[PDB]
């Protein structure tokens, strides 16, 4: 099982999220209290990389999903057969991969040879000039309620900062729910606090 231990590392690596709120029109919204992202299928999911100092050239940013619950954690998170077989290809992403990056022609996808786990990696870019963070647009290509894969089992996304040689520079994570009404579902999951 890949580590999910938070690790700010040498560069002070942390995640940020847009403050999108829970209006019914929201397609992507993050709950600080639950550290949980609520997303519509295949919609832009902005994840902000915040660093205290700029990591070197060739730094890369990896995303990987694992099941949150210990009893499922060894199971590879992958798209259900239906979504696997859907005609929603962007021509870069493997059809089985739950997490894609959109709007980045330098995206790289990995099926780990030994663990079989899926990940998607992009070059780290410094914040645009005048910005304080780097935003990656992720897409989640299968629903939490999909019976053929996650089937209501919660998943985590682990975001890793690695150098060009693959050494770990930093790590963070957040829970993800892929659903029809993220605004409503966030608001609802938060009313039980
Ligand atoms: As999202
Ligand atoms: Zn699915």
């Amino acid at each position: 099982v890949p580590s999910q231990k938070t690790y700010q590392g040498s560069y002070g690596f942390r995640l940020g999220f847009l403050h999108s709120g829970t209006a019914k029109s929201v397609t992507c919204t993050y709950s600080p209290a639950l550290n949980k992202m609520f997303c519509q299928l295949a919609k832009t999911c902005p994840v902000q990389l915040w660093v205290d100092s700029t990591p070197p050239p060739g730094t890369r940013v990896r995303a990987m999903a694992i099941y949150k619950q210990s009893q499922h954690m060894t199971e590879v998170v992958r798209r259900c057969p239906h979504h696997e077989r859907c005609s929603d290809s962007d021509g870069l992403a493997p059809p089985q991969h739950l997490i894609r990056v959109e709007g980045n022609l330098r995206v790289e996808y990995l099926d780990d040879r030994n663990t079989f786990r899926h990940s998607v990696v992009v070059p780290y870019e410094p914040p645009e000039v005048g910005s304080d963070c780097t935003t990656i647009h992720y897409n989640y290509m299968c629903n939490s309620s999909c019976m053929g894969s996650m089937n209501r089992r919660p998943i985590l996304t682990i975001i890793t900062l690695e150098d060009s040689s693959g050494n770990l520079l930093g790590r963070n994570s957040f829970e993800v729910r892929v659903c029809a009404c993220p605004g409503r579902d966030r608001r609802t999951e938060e009313e039980n606090l």
